[PDB]
């Protein structure tokens, strides 16, 4: 585990991560994908083998020793607010128990469903406050990434809130 758990927010890349492993905001078909997962799939396409997953799930593959964790938020197109919002909170917990089954002391995470599969909504808080409730009893140091600079500084103010 880490010294002292924390979260922290960085807005860059989450393919130039600092961290011991990645989750990847995946599609269900373990395809290349659009946006973080276009990203992941250009710097460790070696995890894509056998990727596919269900919704609200995840499943890790390695690229070398450095473990790829593919998280399969739904699309908010398809599912109803009520039926995406318990796959978007499993998905998270799916992470949480492969961090926790890696030994990892730390984690890179994105907001999952909130860019393609937002369903044109902002989901800031809602995908925030679910992944705090699957991570909050691991105690990997997890580092929150985003590409917008609101996103960042809501991202930090509500880390700030709890501590
Ligand atoms: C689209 C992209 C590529 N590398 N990282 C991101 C990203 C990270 C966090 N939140 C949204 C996007
Ligand atoms: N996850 C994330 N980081 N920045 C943004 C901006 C818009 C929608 C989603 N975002
Ligand atoms: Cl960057
Ligand atoms: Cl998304």
């Amino acid at each position: 585990g880490a010294m002292a758990p924390s979260y922290r927010v960085k807005r860059m890349d989450i393919a130039k991560n600092d961290e011991e492993c990645v989750v990847n905001a995946a599609n269900p078909r373990g395809l290349p994908g659009d946006g973080v997962c276009k990203a992941v799939y250009k710097k460790w396409p070696e995890s894509f083998k056998n990727s596919a997953t269900p919704v609200g799930t995840a499943k890790t593959v390695m690229c070398g020793t450095y473990p790829v964790i593919h998280a399969v938020g739904p699309n908010f197109s398809n599912y109803t607010e009520s039926e995406g919002d318990r796959e978007l909170a499993a998905a998270y917990r799916e992470v949480a128990k492969e961090v926790t089954r890696l030994g990892v002391n730390s984690v890179a995470i994105p907001l999952l469903s909130t860019g393609v599969y937002s369903g044109g909504k902002d989901r800031l808080t809602q995908s925030l406050n679910h992944l705090f409730t699957a991570m909050d009893s691991t105690d990997a140091d997890v580092v929150i990434y985003c590409r917008d600079k609101e996103w960042e500084k809501k991202i930090s103010e509500a880390i700030q809130m709890r501590t």
